[PDB]
């Protein structure tokens, strides 16, 4: 089997992207950010305490036909942003751009921190890291795309997001006609549950590359790209008046500088983030200071190849045995 999704980007930033996703019977569809960095599909639902839902659309399991009570089962989450959320667990009919999975652990949020609440166009995430880092308890579910694997026509999904504009998730398939020249792949660690792999290096703007190995997360939950002190620095010291913002949390920079592109690299081959991907526009409304799509990953304690850097490429999640990550320019 395969299933193809379109992704959409929430706002005009591309801050998050949302997949429409069926769950239930009838098929209720909800709006899921797909996270390669976490490992639980949880849903805004009729459970969700009722002031911490504006807007948002919400799974019903008892209008599901196939909705089953996982007895006894909770989860609690909480992310690299702050966010969190917490609840019980129903298994559901989960489809993806028609790929089905039956017995789909669905995680219904009771609660939800003010991040979620106040964003209404994501609905829950759908959590596409290894299944070693799935919160239920007692027992540990798997992933949709755990689920899926074995009858896929192959062990992969693929992530090709746009920048301002919509891209797709295929489960099972490489498309072929996505991307230019070859996939390189890259070998992964499922040491910590991330798509964990190493950068063998950066370019910043029509600069020469820099060979250094930058180990890292391609995570598609996370929007902008966090790399060390070092490069980060060498990336804003070619900005006229960027500068590091304590009071605004990271780098910014004029609104009216043209910036330059990053390049990084895998295996021997590179990657190009253009400069208008690191924009992401004013800190306030009607600020001439605008917030830097690269930022330092000093004290996250890893770095994070996040949707700046993944929506320059198309992106292969293998999950065979042994689990690689294929990059392509597009």
């Amino acid at each position: 089997s395969t299933g193809s999704a379109t992704t959409t980007p929430i706002d005009s930033l591309d801050d998050a992207y949302i997949t429409p996703v069926q769950i239930g019977t009838p098929a209720q569809t909800l709006n899921l950010d797909f996270d390669t960095g976490s490992s639980d599909l949880w849903v805004f639902s009729s459970e969700t305490t009722a002031s911490e839902v504006d807007g948002q659309t919400i799974y019903t399991p008892s209008k599901s036909t196939t909705a089953k009570l996982l007895s006894g089962a909770t989860w609690s989450i909480s992310y690299g942003d702050g966010s969190s959320s917490s609840g019980d667990v129903y298994t559901d009919t989960v489809s993806v751009g028609g790929l089905t999975v039956t017995g789909q652990a669905v995680e219904s949020a009771k609660k939800v921190s003010s991040s979620f609440t106040e964003d209404s166009t994501i609905d829950g995430l759908l959590g596409l890291a290894f299944s070693t880092l799935n919160t239920v308890s007692p027992t540990q579910q798997k992933t949709f795309f755990d689920n899926a694997k074995a009858s896929l026509d192959s062990p992969v999904f693929t992530a090709d997001l746009g920048y301002h504009a919509p891209g797709t998730y295929n489960f099972g398939f490489i498309d072929t006609t996505a991307y230019t020249g070859s996939i390189t792949y890259t070998a992964v660690s499922t040491k910590q549950g991330f798509w964990e792999w190493t950068s063998t290096g950066y370019a910043v703007g029509s600069g020469t590359f820099k060979s250094t190995s930058i180990d890292g997360i391609a995570d598609t939950g996370t929007t902008l790209l966090y790399l060390p002190a070092t490069v980060v620095s060498a990336y804003w010291a070619q900005v006229s008046g960027a500068k590091s913002s304590s009071s605004v949390g990271g780098y910014v920079f004029p609104c009216s500088a043209t910036l330059p592109s990053f390049t990084f690299g895998v295996g021997s081959a590179r990657i190009v983030i253009p400069g208008d991907y690191i924009d992401f526009g004013p800190i306030s409304t009607g600020s001439s200071s605008c917030f830097g799509g690269i930022q330092s990953s000093a004290g996250i304690g890893i770095n994070i190849f996040g949707d700046v850097a993944l929506k320059a490429a198309f992106v292969v999640f293998n999950g065979a045995t042994t689990p690689t990550l294929g990059f392509a320019s597009k």
